[PDB]
């Protein structure tokens, strides 16, 4: 291990899009924390050298990820606890309050979810989506990997590495992040139109719980181009084991609609029949 004030950094638990994230113990409070660990310097460099245009100063992300933690307080939302940062120093540390299980699943996985165990985390999910759109925040990299299990047994959205603050109604972006398996096809063309935001996080909701119920996306290859093309292209089929509800199926079909203006919105994903009933 090794001592970093109050805290004792011990195994790797998890590597999000950023940095690596060890168990800490904080001697203070006899508590494990998750600590995330960032050098700044390899913050600047990840977004390329300076010369679509690359933003002037590229470090400004992750002090947004941190400002964008601190406003957010839900219990299925991840919470930061501590920021420790000495500018006279590269490394930056972020301490978060321990999710004990884990991810909930690493797609591909050849054990998905019961579909009630898949409802109850897809409503831990909208809980927390809905509450970071209230607070003006887009995630931008939904994914099982990304949903901590908690001892209770409920879900914490985690890594807000590229996550979004905007202001007024709905983020308007004329490029976007993601993981690519989980990108919006209105996101994956070249075109003079903009998007939202909102809608792109669920895009990712609906392959999320594709993928709770089925084990892996329902686009893929390992060809870039030809993910991109089935994303924009292809129409959504299921397969014919697991025999998922006829009322998920039309749920997802709805979060999937390739038109961002038709797909279904989250105060009516919070309605839907398949998450009303037990
Ligand atoms: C066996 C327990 O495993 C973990 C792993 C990561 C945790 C994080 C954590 C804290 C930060 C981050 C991040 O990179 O911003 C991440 C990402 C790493 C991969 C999944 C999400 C996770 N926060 C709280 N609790 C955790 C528990």
């Amino acid at each position: 291990s090794m001592q970093l004030n109050q805290y004792t950094l011990k195994d790797e638990i998890g590597k999000g899009s950023y940095g690596v994230v060890k168990l800490a113990y904080n001697e203070n409070d006899n508590t494990y924390y998750a600590m995330k660990v960032l050098s700044k310097k390899k913050l600047i460099r990840q977004a390329g050298f300076p010369r679509c245009i690359q933003p002037r100063g590229p470090i400004e992300q992750v002090y947004q990820e941190i400002a964008i933690l601190k406003k957010l307080d839900h219990p299925n939302v991840v919470k930061l606890v501590e920021v420790l940062d000495d500018p006279n120093e590269d490394h930056l540390y972020m301490v978060f309050e321990l999710v004990n299980q884990g991810p909930v699943m690493e797609v591909p996985t050849l054990k998905p979810l019961s579909e009630d165990q898949a409802r109850f985390y897809f409503q831990d999910l909208i809980k927390g989506i809905e509450y970071l759109h209230y607070q003006k925040i887009i995630h931008r990299d939904i994914k099982p990997s990304n949903l901590l299990v908690g001892e209770d047994g409920h879900i914490k959205i985690a890594d807000f590495g590229v996550s979004n603050e905007f202001k007024g109604s709905d983020a308007l972006l004329s490029n976007t992040v993601g993981t690519p398996a989980f990108m919006a096809p209105e996101s994956l063309s070249e075109t003079r139109k903009i998007f939202s935001g909102k809608a792109l996080d669920v895009w990712a909701m609906g392959v999320t719980l594709y993928c709770f119920v089925f084990g892996q996306c329902p686009f893929m290859d390992e060809r870039i181009m030809c993910l991109h093309s089935k994303i924009k292209s292809q129409a959504l089929e299921f397969p014919d084991q697991p025999d998922i509800a006829e009322d998920l199926k039309d749920l997802i079909t709805r979060m999937l609609d390739k038109n961002p203006e038709s797909r279904i919105v989250v105060p009516e994903i919070k309605l839907h029949p398949w998450v009303t009933r037990h």
